[PDB]
DNA sequence: CGGCTTTACG
DNA sequence: CGTA
DNA sequence: GCCG
């Protein structure tokens, strides 16, 4: 299918190789500014992924959505020499290497990485020695930059989702709290933790997180916090948490998200991800259905109504797409 | 060409 | 501009 | 970069 939304994508797959290299190239698009090839490489890296066996010809690629000239030459050239030139030049690339370290960073995003790459600036330190040029988010971000480099791991996932159950618990009691983002579709690392919050009585969770805030900040857990007021606007705040460590701590984004609970399956069909496959979800929605989703509601323009959904199997019948559980998602 | 997910908040 |  |  055309769609990564039509095809179970799970976390571990058989063309490993190819889509790392075509990953680097769209990563690399997405440096240069070119948003619709870093669109087109990341759907035929996640083509490769749904695949139920590997590449090993090229005539493989026939038929393949996404997969024209140049994805072709870039699998081509890995089946028969084990690399790709092109795809080795941008990961020598000094300007690869600093945008990739620039835009890592919380608070960077391709543009101001762009603008201090044109400045001259290359390293964590070159950023460092103009302070008054930083924002607060950036400043949070270079403060803690090595521990947010550091994989997140399950356990500390589940270090993490104790102290905010425990907290949301003291704040509102009946709420509940939901594991969402990569972690729910199986990934056994990331790059934060992501959590989704919800009481079932509507209404009732609003005014919830300045509570849940207050209670992590008297135990001294939170290095940084960015509160976004809320419908189609939840309430959310990106977060750096102090995580316990043996004898020592670290530094662990985690995000936090209240819905009401009318709106909970579309929140946590959205905040779980993939990227790439809330892109193509919605993209099909659009183009195939007539119907607009986010991560609020679906919308029929004609009729000018919102759909009721109970649960995310309610969205994808909607859709008229077969059920795909987070594990499959994996775009 | 025309499109490419979503969009309020800080 | 940045954040999911 | 690919699709229509
Ligand atoms: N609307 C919108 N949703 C997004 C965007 N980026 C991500 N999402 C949605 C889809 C994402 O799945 C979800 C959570 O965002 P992350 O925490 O940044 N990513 P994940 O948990 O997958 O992986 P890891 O943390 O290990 O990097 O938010 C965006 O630019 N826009
Ligand atoms: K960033
Ligand atoms: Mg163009
Ligand atoms: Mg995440
Ligand atoms: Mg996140």
């Amino acid at each position: 299918p055309a769609y990564a939304c039509q095809r179970p994508t799970p976390l571990t797959h058989h063309n490993t190789g190819l889509s790392e290299a075509l990953e680097i190239l769209a990563e690399a698009a997405g440096f240069e500014g070119s948003e619709g090839r870093l669109l087109t490489f990341c759907r035929a890296a996640s083509v490769l992924k749904a695949l139920p066996s590997p590449v090993t010809t090229l005539s493989q690629l026939q038929g393949l959505p996404h997969f024209g000239e140049h994805s072709s030459r870039v699998v081509q050239e890995l089946l028969e020499h084990g690399v790709c030139e092109e795809v080795e030049r941008v990961r020598r690339s000094e300007r690869y290497q600093t945008m990739k370290l620039f835009t890592q960073i919380f608070g960077v995003g391709v543009k101001t990485a762009d603008r201090w790459y044109r400045e001259g600036l290359r390293t964590l330190d070159d950023l460092r020695e103009q302070p008054q040029k930083l924002t607060q988010q950036q400043k949070a971000g270079l403060q803690h930059h090595q521990d947010l480099s550091t994989p997140v791991l399950r356990s500390d996932v589940d270090a993490l989702q104790q102290v905010v159950e425990e907290a949301v618990g003291q704040a509102l009691p009946g709420a509940t709290v939901t594991l969402t983002g990569g972690f729910r579709r199986g990934k056994l690392q990331g790059h934060d933790v992501d959590f989704l919050i919800t009481h079932p009585k509507e209404g009732q969770e609003a005014g919830l997180l300045p509570r849940v805030m207050c209670r992590l900040q008297d135990q001294g857990l939170i290095l940084y916090h960015q509160h976004q007021h809320s419908m189609d606007a939840f309430e959310r705040s990106f977060c750096i948490f102090r995580l316990p460590q043996p004898g020592s701590w670290k530094a662990v984004r985690v995000d936090l998200v209240v819905a009401p609970v009318s709106q909970f399956p579309f929140a946590l069909l959205g905040w779980t991800g993939s990227k790439l496959f809330q892109r193509e979800l919605r993209r099909f929605s659009r183009k195939e259905k007539g119907l607009w989703l986010n991560s609020h509601g679906l919308f029929d323009p004609e009729q000018k109504t919102f759909f009721q959904a109970a649960s995310e199997e309610d969205i994808f019948r909607h859709l008229g797409l077969e059920y795909l559980p987070p594990e499959q998602r994996n775009a």
